């Protein structure tokens, strides 16, 4: 029923997520899990895919890749897939280093982390807001961009989450990739993966890996396109999860003087940052 | 019923194997399929179930990996559950160079051979035709011994199964393993077979490998001990599939005249080969 948010140690969240952090201090990392981390609408699903498959060596994603701080109604909680789960594990997550179970961190727990331009994942997200409920209605696209700028979204600020990370990389293992990279060359990016997840492929079984978690097919599977849950849950209707998947696609949201706006607050905002994106291809 | 056996291209078979290949020259082989060889009671079980492993990322054994020759009167067919099944395909086969169907040479197939010391392989082979009743009853040790040094058992002689595939292994791409070497390091065996497979795997998940493979797991799973077939086909009572699993065993069965004379028939069948087998550990 569209619940407003939950601020929790300066960050807002998800009502149910928000409740989910208490049980969330229990759980207790492995030194083989894998920890896949991302701000919201960045790749996510991409990425899981693609570690489901390497883990397999070539039921729906949010069932073998556990959302870490997961909670809703009529659905079990993210720590509780997490129980029936052996090792080794696939994690996602998209909490900000604040409010990150320090066990991952204690245990080194390898991570992939993905990035993507701010702008892209604005209008991603504008859309997921609205189709998926348990998110606050987000009213229209002009008044979202500007709660997006200021962080008062679920996870919060954008800016904040891909410099923290991009930091953490100094002295933690994480292979920082971008959406963009991906889009460009899904192989290359694939074999990033798997020589940082200590592993090996047959070139002709990459090949395959490419052809199938790309959007076209990754839009087709009930497994990966989030269709089989209920529609009080996520409309597809209002909006497909696998909207477009394309890098540059906010050229035809923003307006002149959305972008204007929006380019001058970035640049205040990633100064310091060595961190740069592409906002195509 | 304990049928004779078939004679072909001078190669003695179970009935219904000799029977399964007619339907066998339809049989296509794909580039990136892996072949398992081995003669009988060498180690096939045992190699597969790592393979099996090692395609998964780390039904039973015999759905799983396929069984090229297969055929019984209440069980579907070899190259059947062949059908529903997806490449990359780890095939089965102890078939002899002769009746070995061509297309799997003609496109160049990964073969991973397991060979093992001739005595050990006598007596697995005179304990498993009794418990599987495809094969003619074997009558006393003492005679079985005589049929086996003659070449007059099923699949023929192992002298020659061994030296033809190691043969093989000059012109054509071929991991020939010996079943003792597995039996001394089974991890450093095991990396053998990842780089061949062209494959890799962090070290943590392959000392996982290493104990659920060995003999004692391996009795215990019901989807490796064929303890999930009918009576009438394998008696485990009779005999187990998963008898002992060692190496040098044979010493309890063999009476020195028995090895007298199989020693001195043996450096006389096995005099031009480099082959070097060693029947303890
Ligand atoms: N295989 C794939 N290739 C490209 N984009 C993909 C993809 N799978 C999902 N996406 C895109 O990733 C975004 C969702 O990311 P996440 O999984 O982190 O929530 C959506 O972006 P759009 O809204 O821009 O289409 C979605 O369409
Ligand atoms: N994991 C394992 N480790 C060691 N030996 C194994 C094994 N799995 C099967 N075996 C042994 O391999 C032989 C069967 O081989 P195959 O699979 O080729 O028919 C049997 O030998 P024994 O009869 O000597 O015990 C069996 O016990
Ligand atoms: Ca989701
Ligand atoms: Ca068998």
């Amino acid at each position: 029923s569209r619940p407003p948010l939950e601020y929790v140690k300066g960050v807002p969240l998800i009502k149910y997520f928000a409740e989910a952090l208490g049980p969330l201090q229990s759980f207790q990392a492995r030194p083989d899990d894998l920890l896949i981390s991302t701000y919201p609408k960045s790749g996510t699903t991409w990425v899981s895919q693609i570690l489901d498959m390497i883990y397999q060596g070539g039921a729906p994603i949010f069932m073998r890749v556990p959302f870490l701080e997961f909670k809703v109604p009529g659905i079990p909680s993210g720590m509780e897939t997490l129980k029936n789960t052996p090792a080794p594990r696939l994690l996602k997550t998209h909490l900000p280093l604040a409010l990150l179970p320090q066990t991952l961190l204690d245990q080194k727990v390898k991570v992939v982390y993905v990035a993507r331009n701010a702008k892209d994942v604005a209008v991603s997200y504008y859309h997921f807001y609205h189709m998926a409920k348990v998110y606050p209605h987000p009213g229209t696209w002009e008044s979202f961009l500007e709660k997006f700028m200021a962080g008062e979204v679920s996870y919060g600020s954008w800016y904040q989450h891909v410099q923290e990370w991009w930091e953490l990389s100094r002295t933690h293992p994480v292979l920082y990739l971008f959406y963009e990279d991906m889009k460009e060359n899904p192989k290359r990016e694939i074999q990033k993966i798997l020589e940082f997840v200590g592993r090996s492929l047959p070139e002709e079984t990459v090949d395959l890996m490419v052809e199938h978690t790309s959007f076209k097919e990754m839009k087709k599977n009930p497994m990966t396109n989030y269709t089989t849950v209920r529609r009080e849950f996520m409309d597809h209707s209002i909006s497909p999860f696998m909207r477009k998947g394309m890098a540059g696609d906010w050229k035809t949201t923003f307006t002149v003087a959305q972008n204007e706006r929006f380019d001058a607050d970035y640049a205040e905002k990633m100064a310091g940052c060595s961190l740069s994106f592409r906002s195509e291809l």
